[PDB]
């Protein structure tokens, strides 16, 4: 109302207040140390709370855009430290504001965050609950400056719920190790996904964006009218433009505005967000984010009438195109919640190629009378790519699955580093773990989820230092292209086999002593070696060769002096491995 920050602190409530303040700052000043940034946090809750107790206190009535500028402002070292960043002081809001967006540090140049011990953690989290998580929310805020502040809020309540749970129990290590792991997974995906929504705007366009956003919406709201999701489509392109444009503030109240827009709007959207809509402010578009699709209604047509029998096609479809397509997407969308969005995509531009090829012909009705048959082997290749590979994920395991994607994905592209296989690998069996548990409806769009980050952490890696032609081309095709681009890839004819290094199939017996995951990644970084010394072995020949290791390891860990059996037994490997194949 009259004091934007004491209407953030009585939303909020003090707690969020206090961890969301930390988060911004932290962004910005990511060189200055956790204790300044409690002092900036303590300042700031002081100041609102003088704001609560009366709204026309002194300052009270400032922008929260004016304070937080002011407050940066007020920082000794901001030149020293910052440099440029000091220079925004000089101008006058607004443009101090645009100016400090601009001077945020991508890669700022911090080690990385390692991991303490269990014990560690657990009695650091026991002795200042509040400090220990604070100090982490700080370290991960400055590394990631981007990352949606409420969302980084959000994985820390989940971290302090794994160690409440878990610095109690039995095995602490064995509760606590893999819930860290997950969170890290999930939330590396979560700051992976929003910086590509970002550039996958600015690369593909608006338009292309709104498409995306047509089909989520109508597989999510299947029950809403084409034109409840065409506001939201519009208000959502706007919220995502913004966001993008890197103002915390006005993306928090774009999306917040959008959240009461749906939740003012149940009856006309889905059945599915009660719950949702009864959240405070913080949580709501969140949770809206998260809610299941709703039941489509029962009794839908066929597609044919309004998009291949109707005479009416063409001239709907000349009147305005992109909503005839829009109509044509959400008709297909809410009826498949079953497929991938770019799968939906793909038969949109399919069905807008046809149109534009029959609409411009005497007897329109004839050109396009079969589009529909064109949807089919469309729809069937990543069907089929997904029964193929979860029941693969089934027959072997997750680790033996990794290692079939290893020799795949090798003898493919065996120009690409051992770390990358191995990493992207690992990466993809974990998509399986992910996905292949799902029923069969939610297994595309989950693949979809998380191959879009995947492949491209594969491709950025892949644009700053290119190895294979074939890679480049799939990483610069169109959206819809990527993924079936990268599956129509051929073991590679012109590679020729890597030269014999005695090292790299040299193990001792501190491999009996490593972590299940580095052993993994040791054998699984041999594994790529033998297949790029030896593309040419077979299914058969390279079965033999890791059934013989997997023996030679089973026995040479079991032995007295192994460390001997390892170098003399391990010689023998290599020898009857070389010849084999
Ligand atoms: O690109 C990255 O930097 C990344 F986001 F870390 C990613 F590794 F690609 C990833 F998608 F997060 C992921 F971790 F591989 C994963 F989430 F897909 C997973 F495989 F671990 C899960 F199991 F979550 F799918
Ligand atoms: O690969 C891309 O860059 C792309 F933009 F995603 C696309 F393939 F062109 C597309 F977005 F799907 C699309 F074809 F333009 C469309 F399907 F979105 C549309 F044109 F049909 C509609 F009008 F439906 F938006
Ligand atoms: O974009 C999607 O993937 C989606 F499924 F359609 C959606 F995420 F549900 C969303 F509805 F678009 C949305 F962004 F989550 C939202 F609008 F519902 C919101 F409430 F989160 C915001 F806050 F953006 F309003
Ligand atoms: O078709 C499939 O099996 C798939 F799983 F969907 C796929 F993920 F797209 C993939 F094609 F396998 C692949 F992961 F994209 C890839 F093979 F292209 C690669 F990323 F692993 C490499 F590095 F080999 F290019
Ligand atoms: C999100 C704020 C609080 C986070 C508390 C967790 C700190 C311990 C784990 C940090 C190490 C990096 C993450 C990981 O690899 O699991
Ligand atoms: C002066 C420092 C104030 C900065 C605090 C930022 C507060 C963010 C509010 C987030 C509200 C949630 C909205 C949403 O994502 O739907
Ligand atoms: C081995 C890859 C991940 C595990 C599940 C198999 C995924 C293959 C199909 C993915 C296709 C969805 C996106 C698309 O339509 O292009
Ligand atoms: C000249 C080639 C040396 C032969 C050594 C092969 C090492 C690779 C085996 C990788 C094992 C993965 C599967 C398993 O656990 O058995």
């Amino acid at each position: 109302h009259k004091s934007e920050v004491a209407h953030r602190f009585k939303d909020l409530g003090e707690e969020n207040f206090k961890a969301l303040v930390l988060i911004a700052f932290a962004q910005y000043l990511q060189q200055c140390p956790f204790e300044d940034h409690v002092k900036l946090v303590n300042e700031v809750t002081e100041f609102a709370k003088t704001c609560v107790a009366d709204e026309s206190a002194e300052n009270c009535d400032k922008s929260l855009h004016t304070l937080f500028g002011d407050k940066l402002c007020t920082v000794a070292t901001l030149r020293e430290t910052y440099g440029e960043m000091a220079d925004c002081c000089a101008k006058q809001e607004p443009e101090r504001n645009e100016c400090f967006l601009q001077h945020k540090d991508d890669n700022p140049n911090l080690p990385r965050l390692v991991r303490p011990e269990v014990d560690v953690m657990c009695t650091a989290f026991h002795d200042n609950e509040e400090t220990f998580l604070k100090k982490y929310l700080y370290e991960i805020a400055r590394r990631h400056p981007y990352f949606y502040a409420p969302e980084l809020l959000f994985f820390a309540k989940r971290y302090k719920a794994a160690f409440t749970e878990c610095c109690q129990a039995a095995d602490k290590a064995a509760c606590l190790l893999p819930k860290l792991d997950e969170l890290r997974d999930e939330g590396k995906a979560s700051s992976a996904k929003q910086r590509l929504k970002c550039a996958s705007l600015q690369k593909f366009g608006e338009r292309a964006f709104k498409a995306w956003a047509v089909a989520r919406l109508s597989q999510r709201f299947p029950k809403a009218e084409f034109a409840e999701v065409s506001k939201l489509v519009t208000d959502l392109t706007k919220v995502h433009t913004e966001c993008c444009h890197g103002d915390l503030l006005e993306c928090a109240d774009d999306r917040a505005d959008l959240a009461k827009y749906i939740c003012e709007n149940q009856d006309s959207i889905s059945s599915k967000l009660k719950e949702c809509c009864e959240k405070p402010l913080l949580e709501k578009s969140h949770c809206i984010a998260e809610v299941e699709n709703d039941e489509m209604p029962a009794d839908l047509p066929s597609l044919a009438a309004d998009f291949v029998e109707s005479k009416d096609v063409c001239k709907n479809y000349a009147e305005a195109k992109d909503v005839f397509l829009g109509m044509f997407l959400y008709e297909y969308a809410r009826r498949h919640p079953d497929y991938s969005v770019v799968l939906l995509l793909r038969l949109a531009k399919t069905y807008e190629t046809t149109l534009e090829k029959c609409c411009a012909a005497a007897d329109p009705h004839e050109c396009y009378a079969k589009v529909f048959d064109e949807f089919k082997p469309l729809v069937e290749e990543p069907q089929n790519l997904i029964k193929q590979n979860c029941e693969l994920f089934e027959q072997l395991g997750e680790y033996k699955f990794q290692n079939a994607l290893l020799v795949r994905y090798t003898k493919k592209v065996p120009q690409v580093s051992t770390p990358t296989l191995v990493e992207v690998s690992r990466n993809l069996g974990k998509v399986g773990s992910k996905c292949c548990k799902h029923p069969e409806a939610k297994r595309m769009p989950c693949a979809e989820d998380y191959l879009s980050v995947v492949l491209n952490q594969l491709c950025v890696l892949h644009e700053k230092t290119p190895v294979s032609d074939r890679v480049t081309k799939c990483c610069t095709e169109s959206l819809v292209n990527r993924r079936p681009c990268f599956s129509a890839l051929e073991v590679d004819e012109t590679y020729v086999p890597k030269e014999f290094n005695a090292e790299t199939f040299t193990f001792h017996a501190d491999i009996c002593t490593l972590s299940e995951k580095e052993r993994q990644i040791k054998k699984q970084t041999a594994l790529v070696e033998l297949v790029k010394h030896k593309p040419k072995a077979t299914k058969e020949q390279l079965k033999a060769v890791m059934d013989d290791f997997a023996a030679f390891v089973e026995k040479c860990c079991k032995a007295d002096d192994k460390e001997t059996c390892f170098a003399e037994e391990g010689k023998k490997l290599v020898a009857a491995s070389q010849a084999a194949l």
